[PDB]
Protein backbone atom coordinates (compact mmCIF):
# COMPACT_ATOMS: atom_id res chain seq x y z
CA UNK A 1 0.00 0.00 0.00
CA UNK A 2 3.03 2.96 -0.81
CA UNK A 3 2.19 6.07 -1.20
CA UNK A 4 4.17 8.41 -2.69
CA UNK A 5 3.28 12.04 -3.53
CA UNK A 6 5.51 14.17 -5.44
CA UNK A 7 6.38 18.13 -5.17
CA UNK A 8 3.80 18.52 -7.70
CA UNK A 9 0.93 16.80 -6.53
CA UNK A 10 1.20 13.54 -8.40
CA UNK A 11 0.74 10.60 -6.34
CA UNK A 12 1.86 7.69 -6.93
CA UNK A 13 -0.14 4.37 -4.69
CA UNK A 14 0.11 0.32 -5.54
CA UNK A 15 -3.13 -1.14 -4.99
CA UNK A 16 -4.04 -2.44 -1.52
CA UNK A 17 -3.89 -6.01 -3.29
CA UNK A 18 -0.15 -5.18 -4.18
CA UNK A 19 -1.09 -5.66 -7.99
CA UNK A 20 -1.74 -2.23 -9.49
CA UNK A 21 1.04 0.35 -9.72
CA UNK A 22 -1.52 3.66 -10.05
CA UNK A 23 -0.21 7.26 -10.66
CA UNK A 24 -2.86 10.14 -10.28
CA UNK A 25 -1.05 13.03 -12.04
CA UNK A 26 -1.63 16.53 -10.41
CA UNK A 27 -3.22 17.23 -14.13
CA UNK A 28 -6.19 15.04 -13.60
CA UNK A 29 -4.32 12.40 -15.71
CA UNK A 30 -4.34 8.93 -14.49
CA UNK A 31 -1.59 5.42 -15.38
CA UNK A 32 -2.26 1.97 -13.89
CA UNK A 33 0.38 -0.39 -14.42
CA UNK A 34 -0.64 -3.92 -14.18
CA UNK A 35 1.36 -7.19 -13.33
CA UNK A 36 1.83 -8.37 -16.91
CA UNK A 37 3.27 -4.51 -17.83
CA UNK A 38 0.58 -3.81 -19.89
CA UNK A 39 -0.08 0.11 -19.22
CA UNK A 40 -3.68 1.57 -18.83
CA UNK A 41 -3.12 5.51 -19.67
CA UNK A 42 -6.63 8.24 -19.19
CA UNK A 43 -5.89 11.54 -20.78
CA UNK A 44 -8.31 13.90 -18.63
CA UNK A 45 -8.76 16.46 -21.15
CA UNK A 46 -9.44 14.15 -24.30
CA UNK A 47 -10.81 12.17 -21.85
CA UNK A 48 -9.67 9.23 -23.98
CA UNK A 49 -8.10 5.92 -22.29
CA UNK A 50 -4.80 4.39 -23.79
CA UNK A 51 -3.58 1.35 -23.42
CA UNK A 52 -0.69 0.46 -24.47
CA UNK A 53 0.68 -3.55 -24.14
CA UNK A 54 4.51 -5.12 -23.66
CA UNK A 55 4.73 -6.54 -27.00
CA UNK A 56 3.92 -2.69 -28.52
CA UNK A 57 0.51 -2.69 -29.74
CA UNK A 58 -1.54 -0.08 -29.01
CA UNK A 59 -5.65 0.85 -28.54
CA UNK A 60 -7.25 3.83 -27.94
CA UNK A 61 -11.01 4.40 -27.07
CA UNK A 62 -12.15 7.80 -27.73
CA UNK A 63 -15.77 9.53 -26.20
CA UNK A 64 -17.03 9.02 -29.16
CA UNK A 65 -17.22 5.35 -28.45
CA UNK A 66 -14.59 5.07 -31.49
CA UNK A 67 -11.97 2.40 -30.87
CA UNK A 68 -8.17 3.09 -32.62
CA UNK A 69 -5.61 -0.33 -32.69
CA UNK A 70 -1.96 0.43 -33.54
CA UNK A 71 -0.21 -3.16 -34.87
CA UNK A 72 3.11 -4.10 -34.59
CA UNK A 73 2.79 -4.47 -38.61
CA UNK A 74 1.98 -1.36 -38.84
CA UNK A 75 -1.75 -0.86 -39.82
CA UNK A 76 -3.98 1.09 -37.82
CA UNK A 77 -7.69 0.10 -37.50
CA UNK A 78 -10.60 2.21 -36.80
CA UNK A 79 -14.20 0.68 -35.26
CA UNK A 80 -17.23 2.90 -35.13
CA UNK A 81 -19.80 2.34 -32.72
CA UNK A 82 -21.78 1.06 -35.55
CA UNK A 83 -19.66 -1.67 -35.77
CA UNK A 84 -17.97 -0.68 -39.55
CA UNK A 85 -14.19 -1.20 -39.29
CA UNK A 86 -11.69 0.96 -41.24
CA UNK A 87 -8.13 -0.42 -41.55
CA UNK A 88 -5.65 2.12 -42.90
CA UNK A 89 -2.47 -0.11 -44.14
CA UNK A 90 1.15 1.44 -44.36
CA UNK A 91 0.82 1.77 -48.31
CA UNK A 92 -1.62 4.14 -47.62
CA UNK A 93 -4.52 1.89 -48.80
CA UNK A 94 -7.88 2.40 -46.58
CA UNK A 95 -10.23 -0.27 -46.45
CA UNK A 96 -13.72 -0.56 -44.92
CA UNK A 97 -15.67 -2.80 -43.89
CA UNK A 98 -19.45 -2.11 -43.40
CA UNK A 99 -21.82 -4.43 -41.56
CA UNK A 100 -23.48 -6.05 -44.46
CA UNK A 101 -20.02 -7.30 -45.64
CA UNK A 102 -19.17 -4.37 -48.18
CA UNK A 103 -15.94 -3.58 -48.38
CA UNK A 104 -15.16 0.06 -49.73
CA UNK A 105 -11.05 0.25 -50.75
CA UNK A 106 -10.07 3.70 -51.33
CA UNK A 107 -6.64 3.54 -52.99
CA UNK A 108 -3.51 6.10 -53.25
CA UNK A 109 -3.38 5.70 -56.98
CA UNK A 110 -7.08 8.17 -56.61
CA UNK A 111 -9.47 4.92 -56.94
CA UNK A 112 -12.26 3.95 -54.84
CA UNK A 113 -13.23 0.30 -55.06
CA UNK A 114 -16.17 -0.99 -53.97
CA UNK A 115 -16.86 -5.09 -53.02
CA UNK A 116 -20.54 -5.58 -52.81
CA UNK A 117 -21.39 -8.94 -50.98
CA UNK A 118 -22.76 -10.16 -54.03
CA UNK A 119 -19.63 -10.53 -55.37
CA UNK A 120 -19.91 -7.78 -58.01
CA UNK A 121 -16.83 -5.35 -58.00
CA UNK A 122 -16.78 -1.48 -58.93
CA UNK A 123 -13.83 0.54 -59.57
CA UNK A 124 -14.37 4.18 -60.01
CA UNK A 125 -10.97 6.05 -61.60
CA UNK A 126 -11.02 9.61 -62.66
CA UNK A 127 -11.36 8.45 -66.23
CA UNK A 128 -13.41 5.43 -65.95
CA UNK A 129 -16.10 3.34 -63.29
CA UNK A 130 -16.01 -0.16 -63.86
CA UNK A 131 -18.46 -3.05 -62.73
CA UNK A 132 -16.82 -6.32 -62.73
CA UNK A 133 -18.93 -9.54 -62.09
CA UNK A 134 -17.79 -12.86 -60.69
CA UNK A 135 -18.31 -14.80 -64.16
CA UNK A 136 -15.18 -12.73 -65.78
CA UNK A 137 -17.52 -10.10 -67.29
CA UNK A 138 -16.21 -6.29 -66.96
CA UNK A 139 -18.68 -3.04 -67.92
CA UNK A 140 -16.66 0.10 -68.08
CA UNK A 141 -17.78 3.55 -69.03
CA UNK A 142 -15.54 6.25 -69.64
CA UNK A 143 -15.57 9.93 -68.93
CA UNK A 144 -16.25 10.41 -72.38
CA UNK A 145 -19.34 8.37 -71.97
CA UNK A 146 -18.22 5.24 -74.16
CA UNK A 147 -18.83 1.76 -73.06
CA UNK A 148 -17.03 -1.32 -73.12
CA UNK A 149 -18.33 -4.42 -72.20
CA UNK A 150 -15.48 -7.84 -72.03
CA UNK A 151 -17.28 -10.83 -71.78
CA UNK A 152 -15.80 -14.29 -70.05
CA UNK A 153 -15.09 -15.65 -73.57
CA UNK A 154 -12.55 -12.93 -74.76
CA UNK A 155 -14.76 -10.83 -76.51
CA UNK A 156 -14.47 -7.21 -76.42
CA UNK A 157 -17.48 -5.06 -77.20
CA UNK A 158 -17.19 -1.07 -77.64
CA UNK A 159 -20.08 1.37 -78.02
CA UNK A 160 -20.07 5.31 -78.84
CA UNK A 161 -21.86 7.47 -75.82
CA UNK A 162 -25.35 6.60 -78.12
CA UNK A 163 -24.78 2.78 -77.68
CA UNK A 164 -23.46 2.37 -81.22
CA UNK A 165 -20.84 -0.73 -81.57
CA UNK A 166 -17.67 0.84 -82.66
CA UNK A 167 -15.79 -2.24 -81.97
CA UNK A 168 -16.45 -5.68 -81.62
CA UNK A 169 -13.38 -8.39 -81.48
CA UNK A 170 -13.00 -11.34 -79.96
CA UNK A 171 -9.43 -13.95 -80.20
Amino acid sequence: GRLVVFPNGTRKELSADGQTVKVMFFNGDVKHTMPDQRVIYYYAEAQTTHITYPDGMEVLQFPNNQTVKHFPDGRKEITFPDQTVKTLHPDGREESVLTDGTIIQLNPDGSKVIQFNTGQREIHTADFKRREYPDGTVKTVYSDGRQETQYPTGRVRLKDPQGKVIMDTKA
